[PDB]
């Protein structure tokens, strides 16, 4: 089975090629890394595997689901710091998903009740409802446009939370430029209608995923550094007229990022909804394919050379010993999408059983 041989991520020498995708689940209560969360990941964590964390805020400002992760707070820290040390004493390898919503926010979630930032004044359309904390779904409001010195204080911000994540000791982190949160607000030509350096060209887009990445680099490696991005992902109005080129464009900016500082980033991690493999054969780089993949697919994507790893979210979220069914062929269980994002911190979340 070619997902159980092993492969060399940079400095980790990892053991199989089933990798934890990062899925927000909203237990980490206040925004506090809760005990809860130390559990969830001892319990996916096996030796030589990948996981990579839910998306974790960057600042205060970065959040756009309830209860879910920080990684700003020198508490938070302290608290990430308990969960990393269980996924370490089972031999994995763990990454935390910096996460930046941007314009995908409401008052309720902002301080303040301020308005979200984004690449643009342009609200996500009534077509899409956010989550709020009681369970209902209410109005993405309109964000506000940031200028260039803020740009670059998000860019710190993204640092400093790099930073923080190698003092919780942390792999590395991820960098989510997916999914129409912040970054894709930058990249995507369907959001971003800016006439600064920032907005127009395919290049001038790419600056701000360009300079988050930059940054974390110089702060922590490149060998620490994953980045996370979706072209062909038209989630909360977040399109692209050539998700192709925009991905090449992407991809450029990785290999060019590589070659000035004399070193490769961990993984281009690309989740879908050909154009896989294209970028794929564009990166000089180790490629983890997500969205949709079962047993059988992340074996093939592994033998005709399409992946290097293939993360797996819903999966993981109802069986914790994934990497052993996959490697048994066992079958797999259920998942109740109703208790995705509940609070609760044993029901839908730790309480699905193994083998
Ligand atoms: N933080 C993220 O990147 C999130 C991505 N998600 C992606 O958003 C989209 C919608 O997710 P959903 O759980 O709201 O319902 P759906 O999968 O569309 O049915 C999916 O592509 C999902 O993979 C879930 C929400 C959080
Ligand atoms: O213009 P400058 O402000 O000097 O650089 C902007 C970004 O491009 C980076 N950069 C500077 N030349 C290059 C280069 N040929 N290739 C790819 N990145 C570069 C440069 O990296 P360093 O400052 O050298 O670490 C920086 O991150
Ligand atoms: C409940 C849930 C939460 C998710 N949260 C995140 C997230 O925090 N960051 C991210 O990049 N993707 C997130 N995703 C996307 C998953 O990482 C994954 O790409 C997706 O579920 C498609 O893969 P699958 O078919 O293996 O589930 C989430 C998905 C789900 C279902």
């Amino acid at each position: 089975n070619p997902l159980f041989s092993p492969y060399k991520m940079g400095k980790f020498n990892l053991s199989h090629r089933v990798v934890l995708a990062p899925m927000t689940r909203c237990r980490a209560l206040n925004n506090i890394p809760q005990a809860a969360l130390g559990e969830y990941y001892e319990q996916r964590a096996t030796a030589g595997g990948f996981l990579i964390t839910e998306g974790t805020m960057i600042s205060p400002t970065s959040a756009g689901f309830p209860h879910v992760p920080g990684i700003f707070t020198k508490e938070q820290v302290r608290e990430w710091k308990k969960i990393v040390d269980v996924v370490h004493a089972k031999g994995a390898v763990i990454f935390c998903q910096l996460w930046h919503v941007g314009r995908a926010s409401h008052e309720v979630y902002q301080p303040a009740g301020a308005a979200p930032i984004s690449s643009t004044e342009k609200p996500i359309s009534n077509r899409w409802r956010i989550l709020m904390p009681d369970g209902t779904h209410g109005i993405y409001p309109k964000p506000r446009a940031i200028g260039t010195y803020e740009i670059s204080q998000v860019v710190e911000d993204y640092r400093r939370s790099a930073l923080n994540a190698i003092e919780a000791g942390f792999d590395g982190i991820e960098i989510h430029g997916a999914h129409g949160y912040l970054i894709d607000q930058f990249l995507k030509d369907g959001i971003n209608d800016r006439t600064d350096e920032y907005g127009g060209s395919l290049a001038n887009r790419c600056k701000f995923i360009t300079q988050v990445v930059q940054a974390v680099v110089s702060a922590i490696g490149a060998d620490r550094v994953g980045v996370r991005v979706s072209p062909a992902i038209d989630h909360l109005d977040a399109m692209d007229s050539n998700p192709l080129s925009l991905g090449l464009a992407v991809v450029e900016r990785l290999n060019k990022i590589q070659l000035h500082s004399g070193s490769k980033l961990a993984y281009l991690h690309v989740t879908q909804p050909r154009l896989m493999r294209t970028l794929r054969n564009a990166y000089q780089g180790t490629f983890i394919c997500s969205g949709g993949y079962t047993r059988e697919l992340g074996i093939e994507a592994v033998a005709q050379g399409d992946a290097d790893l293939v993360s797996y979210g819903r999966l993981f979220i109802s069986n914790p010993d994934l990497v052993m069914r996959i490697k048994l062929n066992a079958p797999l269980n259920k998942y109740n999408r109703k208790t995705f994002y509940t609070q609760d911190p044993v029901v839908g979340y730790t309480d699905y059983p193994f083998l």
